[PDB]
């Protein structure tokens, strides 16, 4: 059957392996996705292990980028976006494909956020990186920042974008928080309240809590929202679909990860 | 659903898509897996639509070498071997690999067929060279021959191994055929091995001559059904990442073909 896991550091917390037993017993098909706590040090010789015993695996922090090096084939996006999010293994090669930029859009539709910019993603890690990715090539006008602007400037140049000072966030229609701020604590938000815009949409990659501060400072603002489970559903259903060449229902992957948490 | 096939002129006769309408059945997945004509000259503009409309393809003569410079990655094996007879599709990409290799030493393991050598190939084509290839990395002492010289010897240099005269035949424990093109050997009854095995790799036989022969002379034999099999199964699992049961693609097969 069938064997997946996620590898990151934390990820005992992961909602993925219960969005993937759905996507499993959805297509009738045997196989087990696990959590397999995996620190940085511990990535080289876990993907050895992956070569042998899995047919594939999603990565998440600290080892998206990290990963590339590690790999036979990275897709172009991925190189381009740095980063890898889901790993194929056939015939003990390892192949590395982004399903975050590609999910992020289909999330956006499915949750009827109009594609309008400007786009201000915060965050230039490899979330946002992938976000940034992912808006630029449904043709908006992105604009990008970073609490260091050195890899929101590098983001920018590398894709053709702009990297702008945070209050520009004012001047957003769509604002997606891809940093990390506001993970589990509720009393942080990536951004001030009186730098939102007073028109648009919010939507938030952190999804413990669910309702974070920024979702809720957006949607108190007048703002259109998302939080980050449809995203998260849309990256897993397209990374199995890599996996198997079957696409499980993304809305049912979605209402999985909601009962998990 | 999934949507498979294989490519080659002719591909009339595979039993390709017999074996794997069991694989999906069996496996209780919803897909189909045809065969589709393509000669050399519509290969590039075929590949296209394997980007676009199939998860993957098993490719015959003539395309196996001529896919190589059409695909965005190649296995390590499969360049060696300089053929390609599967390819995946993933995200638009297309991704080589060689099946005929190990799907032909799994055969020869599941079928009790021993790897005793010194092991000779007969014929240097793509199926040879996989053959080959996949001998030498199991350990084998190995030799090649083929009809034309500089083809043998070429091999040869490639792989490290020796051409040898047809009369060293009766100094191999493990013989292969692989002169078989497209479904008479080139060996005259004397010349077979004293002792060992004899493979015929043919598909659509029920019975040869070099292997009625073999059998007689008390050689240990099989088909190149076997090997079609589990070149079939490894395929199917690169493209889904499950293995359907070999045994059970060479009786659909044997099925198939009325005996
Ligand atoms: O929380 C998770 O299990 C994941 C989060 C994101 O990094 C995804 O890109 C990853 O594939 C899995
Ligand atoms: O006849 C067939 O359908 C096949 C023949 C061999 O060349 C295999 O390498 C190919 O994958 C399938």
């Amino acid at each position: 059957m069938l064997r997946f896991a996620v590898l990151g550091h934390p990820v005992a917390h992961s909602l993925s392996p219960a969005m993937h037993a759905f996507a499993l017993e959805s297509l009738g098909l045997e196989g087990s996705y696990e959590a397999w706590d995996t620190p940085l040090e511990a990535l080289p010789g876990r993907l050895k292990e992956v070569r042998r015993a899995f047919r594939g695996v999603n990565l998440t922090l600290p080892l998206k980028e990290a990963a590339l090096a590690h790999l036979d084939w990275v897709s172009p996006e991925a190189q381009r976006i740095g980063a890898v999010n889901t790993v194929l293994q056939v015939e003990g090669r390892l192949f590395g494909f982004n399903t975050d930029a590609p999910g992020f859009l289909e999330a956006l539709k499915a949750g009827g956020i109009p594609l309008k910019g400007p786009a201000l993603v915060l965050g230039a890690g490899g979330a946002g990186r992938a976000v940034a990715f992912a808006l630029r090539e449904a043709g908006l006008e992105v604009w990008v920042w970073n609490r260091t602007p050195q890899r929101a400037l590098a983001l920018a140049e590398e894709f053709g974008l702009r990297a702008v000072p945070l209050e520009k966030a004012r001047e957003a229609r769509l604002l997606v928080n891809a940093t990390r701020v506001g993970l589990e604590d509720p009393s942080a938000s990536p951004l001030p309240a009186e730098l939102f815009p007073e028109e648009g949409a919010a939507v938030d990659l952190v999804y413990r809590p669910l309702w974070t501060r920024f979702l809720r400072e957006a949607k108190a603002k007048g703002l259109k929202v998302q939080t980050g489970l449809p995203m998260l559903a849309w990256q897993g259903a397209l990374a199995f679909r890599l996996w198997t060449g079957l696409l499980p229902d993304p809305s049912g992957m979605e209402e999985a990860a909601r009962r998990a948490l």
